[PDB]
């Protein structure tokens, strides 16, 4: 059948990816016991936009529900599923002549048909007949809320929906669940997005050079994901955090936008990951910036190595996922003290949630259509109302086919550092003496990503994170040399 | 005084560019028999947003109207200007500790205030008691209707606004009319995103290889700008049409998404401009893929740049902008009568409307923070119902200040071809024996920006648009 496909080298996907989709959808849905006889699914596809009230139009990315069940990237468009015989019907939006002069070739319904293997397509302004005809018992169309943004999924409307019996509360949970585990289609389209992704780190890591602006990588890393991967889209803002801007967890948006010289001396703290096909990557590179780990820098490296190794060894099916976010705390305390910034029992710095001033941040989230990707806080999943932890984006158990990003960080963050300070709790684990060498150092991530299979993980990233690696491709050594 | 920069080799851009905005605008007001002394313009910034339901930020870019009056780059904030006084209050938002963790530092008032020379600063939460602190008459907000988008401009709001006199007519004409006369130091960036941008084109035609996919090339273009100019954004989508697709105006869209192979004997159409703190570029270059125009190929495109060189050569104060759109297709009809593609009398070739048969968009536009720049329509003037001419952006006369694309092209879209030959007053000036050597050629623009002066024009763009130039280029000569 029919693939999505930018030429060149990049990843041919097959369209039975989003059939299969389908199909797991409708199985879900059919062992539902509330779902009734002759339901459909109707899903509404992302509109095109413009920047605020001019005619400047926005690229068009599409709604990722959508796209996890269609593959469709032209906006206007609608998507029904029948549950009980799976049939699918795409509606398209019937285009004016005009069209063909300005925006391209107005394609037939046939066209559409064959291209997303669908098994039938209309136009939009049909919908309201063509579903009167199908004579279904109910509409189910997709609400709820996004445990990241807060935000309400909006559902699907056209004018005549108000004709049909629509339910609003099955849908939404059943396609997260979906979403949350990977089909063996999807988990080739992941390994490629962490594919391109690793190279452009690798030619970031390559590139930088004291002097150079932060931005001056971001653009270099989505020139490579797009010339040589097809990923005309990131997956999220690169993050381009240099000497203390790599203490800023969500650094380079508008209001800090990757706008600072690179220094001799600093750490950089790259986390970037280009989107392929709606498909995201989350990859994370911590180095110096001028080639060469001091002693302090090296420390502080080797302590996030050590606990990205023991969470992504004791990673399999089972696994309570805030159980690995404290053991990657413990291991950072205890490595910390190995330094000499803390000392005391680290028994008793857990229990004064210490880890959390130095890794604000959760462990790591799935990841999927979306960088932060649903469905880690299904109903009955409670967020851990804790330092550092109340940040995990799931509370879940590890099960095969998650795709889960692990991304352990240690920080040196002022004004954490001055609470714990403060108080009579934590201050006394803290040695300012030493400590005080390493104000203003930023933080080290280490961030890959990993599908958990049946017995243990998958690694789907593969880029220079160990100290000699690093060194190594900094020095231009070929990617195969083994330091 | 302070300025916008991004390091390297990029632009200082004064902030001193967005005082001079606002008290032209204020001048503006002052004149404007309806408004009434005591009031005070509330201008609304954009706010952050994210893509659908999810938590995936959008990378924010500034409302054109705020940024023209302000030049603020943060998300979330408010400006207020004292139309008697000039005063100008911006408001910020008040942030909350984890934002030291999440995003950056937590800037003082002082920061932003000495950062964009305003007045004063305050935040968000107090701009109604600020506001009511001023006793003004009305707020003036913003509301109108774009004439490229048909859209409204949504004006500001506040939770307390009702408690106020609010107008939100008489703003919007006065504050377009400002933009469509750009300063001295707006020109100053809009020479830079041209030099910047202009320099991209040439690194794209350096770089142009058969074989490769057209979105290479928007890449390596949006590299350039970005890491060399320090564009984060582009001005619109990259328009990269080989082959057929350089016959479609704005192809490069999601539908459409630059994702051919590029062809041996293609030609290419690259419309692409970067952005540079919101201010726009536009420049379009056509050549043939494999670096030699054919014969057939260099004909259509000196038509195209007869037609650019006339225009550009016309163009100084008080001209009729339709006028110039005439002039273009006259010139296309002459030469493609020339060629073999048309016969008979140019003067009823002209009357039947036949040039926006191989012209159907508008010659030009004004371009400033937006590509499609605000106030080609202002009310009184009136958009002219005609093939090609309809599509024309602004129906104004040019006067010095003015910032206009100038962009003929000749295409062969097949309805549009087909449309005149089943029509018997234009089937008659077709010779489909030629014209069918040109089905699938696609077609050629060539695009200029150029500031209209006192005398004449200053031209902005610095490409390679003869043939020999051309030709020169992509040889790596
Ligand atoms: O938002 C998150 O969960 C991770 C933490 C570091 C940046 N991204
Ligand atoms: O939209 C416009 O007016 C011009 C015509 C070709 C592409 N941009
Ligand atoms: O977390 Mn990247
Ligand atoms: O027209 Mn660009
Ligand atoms: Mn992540
Ligand atoms: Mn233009």
């Amino acid at each position: 059948g029919p693939s999505f496909w930018l030429g060149n080298e990049t990843l041919k996907v097959p369209l039975a990816l989003f059939a299969l989709n389908r199909q797991r959808l409708c199985e879900r849905l059919r062992k539902n016991p509330a779902v009734q006889a002759g339901s459909i699914v109707v899903l509404q596809g992302g509109e095109e936009t413009q920047r605020y009230c001019t005619d400047t139009g926005v690229l068009f990315r599409q709604e990722s529900f959508f796209h996890w069940a269609f593959g469709v990237t032209e906006p206007g468009c609608y998507g029904v599923i029948d549950v009980d015989t799976g049939k699918s019907t795409l509606f398209v939006p019937r285009l004016p002549a005009s069209h063909a002069t300005w925006m391209g070739k107005i394609h037939s319904k046939e066209h559409f048909k064959e291209k997303y293997a669908v098994d039938d397509v209309q136009y939009v302004d049909e919908i309201a007949s063509v579903l009167t005809s199908q004579k279904p018992s109910v509409l189910l169309t997709l609400r709820g809320v996004n445990t990241d943004s807060g935000s309400v999924c909006r559902e699907a409307s056209f004018d005549g929906i108000s004709k049909f019996e629509v339910n609003n509360t099955i849908l939404h949970p059943e396609i997260v669940e979906c979403r949350v585990f990977k089909t063996d289609m999807e988990l080739e389209v992941l390994r490629y997005t962490n594919k391109i992704s690793s190279e452009a780190h690798r030619e970031v890591m390559k590139a930088v050079k004291v002097g150079m602006k932060e931005y001056e990588l971001e653009s270099l890393f989505e020139h490579y994901c797009y010339s040589r991967g097809g990923m005309r889209h990131s997956s999220y803002t690169c993050i381009c955090g240099s000497g203390e801007n790599s203490a800023v967890l969500h650094y380079g948006h508008a209001g800090a936008p990757n706008d600072r010289t690179i220094q001799n001396g600093d750490m950089c703290l790259f986390d970037m990951g280009g989107e392929y096909y709606c498909f995201a990557s989350d990859i994370t590179c911590s180095f110096p910036a001028n080639g060469k780990f001091t002693a302090d820098q090296k420390a502080v490296y080797e302590a996030v190595l050590r606990s990205s190794r023991a969470v992504m060894g004791a990673m399999k099916p089972g696994v309570w996922w805030p159980d690995m976010h404290r053991l990657a705390d413990r291991i950072h305390l205890e490595e910390l003290a190995h330094m000499g910034i803390l000392s005391g029992s680290v028994d008793a710095m857990v229990q004064a949630h210490l880890g959390a001033v130095f890794m604000p941040h959760g462990l790591g989230h799935f990841l999927g259509i979306d960088v932060h990707d649903v469905g880690g806080y299904p109903e009955g999943v409670e967020r851990i109302d804790e330092p550092g932890l109340r940040s995990l984006r799931t509370a879940r158990h590890l099960q095969p086919g998650m795709v889960l990003t692990v991304e352990p960080g240690i920080y040196f963050i002022d004004h954490l550092l001055d609470e714990a300070l403060a108080d009579p709790a934590r201050a006394s684990f803290l040695n300012r003496e030493v400590l005080q060498r390493f104000r203003g150092f930023g933080g080290v991530r280490i961030e890959e990503d990993v599908v958990v299979t049946d017995s243990g993980i998958e690694l789907l990233t593969c880029v220079p994170h160990t100290v000699e690696e690093i060194e190594a491709c900094m020095a231009g050594c070929d990617k195969a040399f083994t330091p």
